[PDB]
């Protein structure tokens, strides 16, 4: 009958804890591969979607405090409907997507703006703009089978009580299973995989101190506090 | 802890004479840090996702949606202590050790993000982006702060200089990725290239190296 004995390989120096995010009314959680963020994707002939990454150690909990980061006075948040993946796959097309999403949740795109109008005057890449420390805070994880896959509702993310951002799903100009599919061209997708979809109007600062909340409609909601300016 | 989903081992690279391996945290990459030769201006950065480091031997893989592989050959440090705000005179302590590595790019969709302002992601953190050595100790290296650094593809040079050629030094580029981030244990810094500019094809035998570090070979695989 069916046996297996698998070897974990040794480390030469201590190794971190890899990066997971919290599931939903679980004790498990989900194991980060790569973070994909769709560059701008909502509307009040369509161009092909583009993309930056964040590196999977810079999602972190959408709860308690997210550290303001070094190297910026001007720290924006896009708050962003996040797929998670549970299935590998390459050239997938549009119709077969959603069944490569494992669950979904709610994210904040930070970005040190003001690294990223230097980058973008030089044409130089976005790495330190996007994919610094705590540069994507996610909510706990729901599996799709407790959600469905969300097309339509209220996008949203205040701060310190007031509104910043209020959109809808359905503004998506790219919906999910396009940018899966957009994504899975480029390289191959695997389980693991997070996605930023996007954000709807209103991208502003976050100071140190500030208490940011948002969410989406029958996903998540959060609420955390921005940390001190190092 | 447990999963939701199988987990792929986590990203590794071969630790020279050890069954042990070195455990990749997040991977920065220097942008133009060497002269033709011997008021510089602050280095920049790209990254690469710490999965796409695979070994410089075998077959690498040619990527998607490109028609234009190049190839930069660059010495890697990797990182064994974490540290922010690291002055340089204290980066070369957080070194675990060194390898050879290839930062390999979708140059034509490279172009087009320099020319539309976008992100570099497509075109410099594709899958098997960057193939490296097995990494050896400092304790047995030494810091190199000179020698050639080639690559040669079907044994014909197509980069060559030397480490002294760096305009940052390994200690000052340590420096500048740690007052961006916290610098951890397991990353890896890819510190720059020497001259000549080359695209790679299917069937191409890439050989390279850092003298005093390591050399390899590899193949290009198929176009997809």
């Amino acid at each position: 009958a069916h046996h297996h004995h698998h070897h974990m390989s040794a480390y030469v120096i201590d190794a971190a804890e890899r990066p997971s995010v919290e599931v939903d009314q679980s004790s498990a959680r989900f194991p980060v591969r790569r973070v994909f963020c769709v560059g701008r994707n909502y509307a009040d002939d369509r161009e092909p979607p583009f993309f930056f990454t964040k590196p999977a150690d810079a999602i972190v909990p959408a709860s308690g405090t997210v550290a303001y980061p070094p190297l910026t006075n001007d720290l924006h948040h896009e708050i962003e409907l996040v797929v998670a993946i549970g299935k590998d796959g390459r050239s997938i097309d549009p119709a077969d997507a959603l069944s490569h999403v494992w669950g979904y949740g709610v994210g904040v795109d930070l970005t040190r703006r003001d690294l990223q109008a230097e980058a973008k005057k030089l044409s130089r890449p976005w790495d330190w703009a996007k994919g610094f420390d705590a540069s994507g805070p996610v909510t706990a994880l729901r599996a799709a089978t407790a959600t469905g896959h969300p097309a339509a509702g209220r996008i949203w993310l205040a701060v310190n009580g007031d509104t910043r951002q209020q959109g809808d799903l359905a503004d998506m100009i790219w919906p999910v299973p396009d940018v899966i599919a957009y994504v899975s061209r480029s390289v191959e997708l695997k389980a693991g995989d997070l996605i930023f979809t996007g954000t709807p109007a209103g991208v502003g600062a976050l100071q140190p101190g500030d208490r940011v909340t948002g969410g989406v409609d029958g996903i998540a909601t959060f609420e955390f506090v921005v940390g001190a300016k190092p």
